[PDB]
């Protein structure tokens, strides 16, 4: 059985095949679209406070299967089990947060028009097709599904083909919570099935979290079909350390930022850009700290890293490492595939990385840190912006004025000053350039898939 | 000299050729992109209060050329001169309105993160490519250029090829205002030139106002190049009149909404949907009121209608009329091309228009009213939503509770209850379905082309 006919799960820690699922056929797609249309037709007529209570029911149902869900995430894509538990906890908390704060964000807006003639209303658009990746099989889905559904939309999930066990368990959680199947639904569609759905009148808009190549392929189809899209396409985030930085905190945040989820994070710290005076001190401490990370069986809580999720992607990452070394970089740690049946790649550090090199210009979606030396803060900003990507960034410096000035000139959607980069319900998430466009979380994720409707009475 | 090599202006009132302009070549396009990039680089570093003052300077420069601008609009596309003067006045007022209210819309936004650690900032995105139409040759440009430039972006205009006299005069106004080189620019690009610019890294995003066909062609290219777009496309707005309406006001608003700018308005009232009990009285009054509209030389202020802008589009509109009559509609007024050198089409009314007919399913972009009988309010809503378009809508009824319930169920971006549909800086503008996506004016038009950036300090 090959991906020509089936979605396939393999445990990356052992190489064992776990499950197969054939692609949806024509009747499957038509049935999914009929369900979603009928579900949205009814859901859009519910009251906002009823939907807020249903979000709480989702959170309860998810917590009641928290360990079942975490084990499935770890089994299918290799995440350390405590990181999978944290992903569940964050996803369930998102349900409660939007239940509490979401309704107010959807209230009608007053305008400056006289006599209170005109208000802005947030109406639902319809069924939103969501194309999602494997690195956070639960959180990526919930990050969009929770606000999208609270706004009165429907959500139709096309999950990554290596995590359909996760997809089926998520569907069970929504069923446990009483969400209609025509409001949260899912389909094991192949790429042609996605193309067919984008063209169908029962899909109102599209959201994509994935590679740059996937976003360009889907975004072109959404545009041709006159469907709005949001694209979140990963990153090559710079992590800038200046001479006056809190060095020990910078190293802690650098290691956490690069090696979380075995490096497989869109907003991971990927390009370390260090002012020349502090570069030796940072580099030696970073290598020693990265070397302290244990790697192995992700069911063993002693391990900070598991295997990488996909065997072919470990091969690609190692090729990127070899090309960067051939171009002139120095290997300071790791940098070889581990022998054995599991898909393991050790924490790896490359130094003397210049902007011409593979590890500076491509997304390194695994546990490989690139370290580049900057002449001064202006050079560091130039190096940080010298990227096709633009998702987020970190700056470590005790000069808070300078940090604020650099943040204003960084070409990315998030800037973390002297701390740990992360997504959070309370703030906007999303980038610029080839990292995509559109924003998720806070009120942005609620409004992206609304029909923002002016209602104006007595304009005479 | 054919459209294969040149943009051509022809006076629609007389048929005489006014000007020709060859398409931009490869060097012209490259030059404009280099200057846009350099202009944006410097402009994004200016202070918001400085850019607000420059918006006031634009308004002063525009008012200083107000009659010259109005006469150019009338000469190139046929609009009654007092409507051209109103377009200039509304456009200059927009500059002052955004100068006054825009800066507060771009101030950092607090979040619920503890201890005031995180804010949302509104950063410039880059140079925005703008593809614009001929029906409001000044207002369509200013509606976007003013907020786009205020937010620190650049603006690169590709105007419709029959209004390049207007385009050159607008550029003179921005030059008179002292707007720096590259912050406002324009190109006489053919469709291939637009394609080349969308793929170029010096264009950050795209905004399109035009036909559904143009939006789908350009939106597909923007998606493939990973560029955000805002699409403001056609409309076929319904105008619903229920039995309990203020009939005299409904007729006045119906005639104004259909026949403004000789019918050539995206959000014109195009499909009149009249409850059966009041249909006879509405129809007889509407015909009488439309018949009272004078048509002729648009330099003469007695004329409520001018010629249509484009000879080929009058031919298209009359073909749509003839098809609708052949399908079974009845002609109540007008419905024939006027003889002579001018491009005149009289105020026209079609009755017994059913949902299967051309004038119900296509945008009627000229002075042709379609009247459809609804059995009751629920049928009227069904008829109103039975369209590929979804820009805006009007409801006339003294039952305000029913009007607001219907508004919530109308698939469009603006609903006017018992009044006159129009765009206004203080409210959102834009639609759903094949009318496109994204919103203009108010804070929406300011924020659509910002990089919405989280800045978070001390996340530890
Ligand atoms: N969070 C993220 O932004 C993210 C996640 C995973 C991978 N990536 C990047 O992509 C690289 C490859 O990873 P992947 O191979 O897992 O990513 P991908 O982009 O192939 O997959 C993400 C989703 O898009 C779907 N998809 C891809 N191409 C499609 C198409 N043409 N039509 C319809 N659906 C399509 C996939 O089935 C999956 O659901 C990674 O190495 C990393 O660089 C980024
Ligand atoms: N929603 C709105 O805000 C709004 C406002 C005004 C007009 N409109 C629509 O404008 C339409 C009439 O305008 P037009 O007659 O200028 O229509 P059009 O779509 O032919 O052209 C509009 C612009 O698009 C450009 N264009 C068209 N096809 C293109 C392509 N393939 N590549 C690049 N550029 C391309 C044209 O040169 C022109 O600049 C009507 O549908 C009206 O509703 C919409």
């Amino acid at each position: 059985i090959t991906p020509a006919t089936h979605a396939i799960s393999i445990n990356p820690a052992t190489g064992e095949q776990l499950s197969v699922l054939p692609w949806a056929g024509a009747d499957d797609i038509e049935n999914a679209l009929q369900l979603a249309a009928a579900g949205f037709r009814d859901w859009r007529e519910t009251n906002i406070d009823y939907r807020a209570e249903k979000l709480r029911d989702i959170g309860k149902a998810l917590r009641a299967r928290s360990e079942e869900m975490a084990q499935m995430i770890t089994r299918e894509m290799g995440k350390p089990i405590n990181q999978a538990r944290a992903e569940v906890a964050k996803s369930a908390n998102l349900c409660d947060w939007y239940a509490e704060h979401g309704p107010a964000m959807l209230k009608a807006e007053p305008t400056l028009v006289e006599n209170q003639q005109a208000v802005i209303e947030y109406r639902p658009l319809g069924t939103i097709l969501a194309i999602m990746p494997w690195n956070f099989p639960l959180w990526q889905v919930m990050r969009g599904a929770v606000p999208i559904i609270l706004a009165g939309n429907g959500y139709l999930l096309k999950h990554a083909p290596n995590v359909m066990g996760c997809a089926q368990l998520i569907a069970q959680v929504f069923k446990d919570a009483g969400i209609p199947q025509g409001v949260y639904g899912w389909l094991n569609a192949d790429n042609d099935g996605v193309s067919q759905m984008i063209k169908d009148s029962r899909i109102a808009a599209v959201t994509v979290t994935g590679s740059v190549r996937a976003g360009a392929a889907i975004g072109a189809q959404a545009g041709a079909a006159l469907k709005k899209c949001v694209l979140e396409l990963g990153g090559s985030d710079p992590f800038i350390v200046l001479n006056d930085a809190d060095l020990e905190l910078a190293v802690k945040a650098a290691v956490a930022g690069r090696y979380q989820n075995t490096g497989q994070v869109c907003a991971a710290a990927k390009r370390f850009i260090i002012e020349e005076g502090i570069a030796s001190a940072f580099t030696e401490r970073f290598v020693a700290a990265a070397a302290a990370l244990k790697m192995g069986d992700p069911r063993d809580e002693e391990n900070a890293l598991g295997p990488m999720a996909r065997f072919d992607l470990r091969d690609e990452l190692h090729h990127q490492v070899e090309k960067t070394l051939a171009q002139g970089a120095r290997l300071l740690l790791g940098g070889e595939k581990m022998a054995g049946a599991g898909n393991y790649y050790p924490p790896t550090v490359l130094a003397n990385v210049t902007p011409e090199m593979t590890a500076f210009r491509e997304e390194m979606f695994g546990p490989v840190a690139a370290i580049t030396i900057a002449k001064d803060a202006e050079h560091a900003l130039e190096l940080a912006n010298d990227s096709e990507f633009g998702l987020s960034a970190t700056i470590f410096t005790t000069d808070e004025t300078q940090a604020r000035q650099m943040a204003a000139r960084l070409e990315c959607g998030g800037v973390f000053i002297n701390g740990y980069c992360a997504s959070d319900a309370r703030v906007a998430f999303g980038g610029v350039k080839k990292s995509g466009f559109g924003r998720e979380l806070s009120h942005f994720g609620l409004h992206e898939f609304c029909n923002i409707q002016t209602v104006w009475k007595d304009r005479i």
